[PDB]
């Protein structure tokens, strides 16, 4: 008979992901703590969500769909945040993803420091 309800959870849907990140975190002994985006939080939660919503990690990556989302984060399209986006996972969500995906192989590539010569004549 009476349909039209609505109120949909706001700030609680995002401390979900939130307190759910961060327990895995208070175990080791670490303060969970999100950047500034162009002064500006950057809410994770919502952050990798919208990615998904257009595409996902891999097909965003290909066509380069990052514009969108940190555009849509109120963020200005330009390109820092761009790969601001991808670091925030791989500097926070780098470990969480790490372990929700099992494959223990999949881990963070590690540079290979660069080493310098000198040679002198007489």
């Amino acid at each position: 008979g009476s349909s039209g309800s609505s109120g949909e959870a706001q700030t609680r849907v995002k401390l979900n992901f939130l307190d759910q990140i961060a327990k895995y975190w208070e175990l080791q002994g670490s303060t969970l703590k999100i950047p500034h985006v162009e002064r500006k939080i950057l809410d994770l939660f919502q952050l990798n969500k919208l990615v998904a919503e257009e595409g996902g990690f891999a097909v965003v990556c290909k066509d380069r769909k990052w514009t969108k989302i940190a555009t849509k984060m109120g963020f200005a399209p330009g390109k820092a945040v761009g790969s601001h986006i991808r670091g925030h996972y791989e500097r926070i969500l780098n470990p969480y993803n790490l372990f929700l995906s099992g494959d223990s192989l999949r881990c963070l590539q590690k540079p290979n420091l660069t080493s310098d010569t000198k040679d002198k004549e007489y």
